[PDB]
């Protein structure tokens, strides 16, 4: 017997999208399954009918390492030396499932992350772990424009969105490079600002994704006047970490992506996991007020843990899906780019958490709410500055994958629902007709 409150006029942050990743050749191992699994994976991840619904791909810029293999390594770089540029598309393992998801779903923001720069700019000379020489700041600037610039003009796909660093504070066993925060305010300042405004590039930054969720790699840069003026999206992953305010962000009124999450540690595919990462949703969306929100892999060939949505075992050509794919996909398939969140009692009952989206271009809204406690909630929903006549309930539980039931007759500006326990619904209508 708990009540929500959803205002119509009281709005927030604008949403971007939501996304996963196919990098490490995981695009190809899509691929590997066959035409009809491809298609079938292609449809759980970016149909808005019968799938997730992402509207954000993101991707790796090849490095040209030679760690890891053919199942799980890098991709070779369009600039292999300073002096050599080698724009084949056969390069970016990537390129063929971008052209497919942009024409069949009209996925139109990419997003390429940079995990490390080339060997021959690195402080190692490898694309594992190191630092960007300092004498290579101009030819990272260059190599950043040009990949953006090429990809369109050799390949014919727009690059919307650039990562400047793939957590920059780690040095992995792979692809990876590591910058301090005053270092990444000299890149942005003195290379990438000028080298951006003198190519033309309109591409916005996704600043150097921190692997914990905060902004302190950004603080610098965001209070620079030069270095603001390109960092866009303040990037960040929430990997032992929780999600908190930005408050030098939202300051510079800039956007915030958490461009990737996962469980590398333990492998659960039942709806309490689903209901984690919908709660890490819920949490982005309420605390921190971001624009986006990603999942690490969206299909990999890992069985045995939860980085990525889809599990695919290469050996019998199999896939499983995950419950945490049609948890977020309670968020990702409504809530379209352009969307907007408005105001909604982010805790009407324990263990029960609602946000509460609209568009404001069509009218159309969403009300999602999640229940990951052990007992039913009774929930009244009432709508304040708008009257729709029903609203259709999409329910993801043990036994349910974004399952749609009978639709909700609204009177009088307000509906009831039982929300059954360890399950999330969203409730969709339209205001106009
Ligand atoms: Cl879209
Ligand atoms: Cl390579
Ligand atoms: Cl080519
Ligand atoms: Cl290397
Ligand atoms: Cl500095
Ligand atoms: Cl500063
Ligand atoms: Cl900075
Ligand atoms: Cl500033
Ligand atoms: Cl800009
Ligand atoms: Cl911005
Ligand atoms: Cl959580
Ligand atoms: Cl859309
Ligand atoms: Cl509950
Ligand atoms: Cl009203
Ligand atoms: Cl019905």
């Amino acid at each position: 017997a708990s009540t929500v409150t959803v205002d119509w006029d009281t709005t927030y942050q604008t949403i971007d999208g939501f996304g996963v990743s196919e990098a490490f050749h995981q695009s190809n191992n899509i691929a590997r399954l066959g035409e009809t699994k491809q298609n079938e994976i292609y449809d759980l991840l970016f149909s808005t009918t019968d799938g997730a619904g992402f509207s954000i791909f993101r991707s790796i810029l090849g490095d040209g390492g030679t760690w890891g293999n053919a199942d799980d390594g890098p991709n070779k770089t369009m600039q292999p030396a300073e002096d050599v540029w080698d724009w084949n598309e056969s390069n970016d393992d990537q390129i063929p499932m971008i052209r497919a998801i942009q024409s069949k779903y009209g996925v139109d923001q990419i997003l390429y992350t940079v995990w490390s720069p080339p060997a021959w700019m690195k402080t190692n000379g490898s694309v594992v772990g190191g630092s960007l020489r300092t004498d290579k700041y101009q030819a990272y600037a260059t190599y950043l424009a040009e990949h953006i610039k090429n990809y369109k003009s050799k390949f014919g796909i727009e690059i919307t969105h650039i990562g400047i660093q793939n957590e920059p504070n780690l040095e992995t066993s792979y692809s990876s490079c590591r910058w301090s925060p005053e270092e990444l305010r000299i890149f942005m300042r003195d290379y990438l600002v000028p080298t951006f405004d003198k190519e033309n590039i309109t591409a916005k930054v996704v600043f150097a994704e921190n692997m914990s969720f905060n902004e302190q790699y950004a603080i610098n840069s965001l209070n620079d006047p030069i270095a603001v003026k390109r960092v866009d999206i303040v990037g960040a992953h929430n990997y032992g970490s929780s999600y908190i305010p930005f408050t030098t962000t939202k300051s510079k009124g800039k956007g915030i992506w958490m461009t990737e999450v996962s469980d590398m540690n333990g492998n659960d595919t039942t709806i309490n996991d689903g209901l984690r990462w919908a709660k890490e949703i819920h949490d982005f969306m309420t605390i921190t007020e971001g624009n986006a929100w990603f999942y690490w892999w969206g299909a990999c060939f890992k069985t045995y843990n939860g980085e990525g949505l889809i599990q695919m075992d290469l050996n019998s050509k199999t896939y499983k899906v995950a419950k945490r794919l049609y948890t977020i996909g309670q968020f990702s398939r409504f809530i379209r780019p352009g969307w907007q969140r408005i105001e909604a009692t982010k805790n009407p009952v324990s263990n029960v958490y609602v946000t509460a989206y609209k568009d404001p271009k069509t009218g159309k809204f969403a009300i999602v709410a999640i229940n990951n406690g052990w007992s039913k909630q009774s929930i009244t929903y009432t709508l304040k500055g708008f009257s729709p006549a029903s609203v259709t309930p999409y329910t993801t539980s043990s036994t349910q994958n974004l399952e749609k039931g009978s639709d909700i007759t609204v009177n009088n500006s307000s509906f009831s629902f039982e929300l059954a326990p360890n399950s999330i619904t969203t409730f969709v209508g339209d205001t106009e007709s």
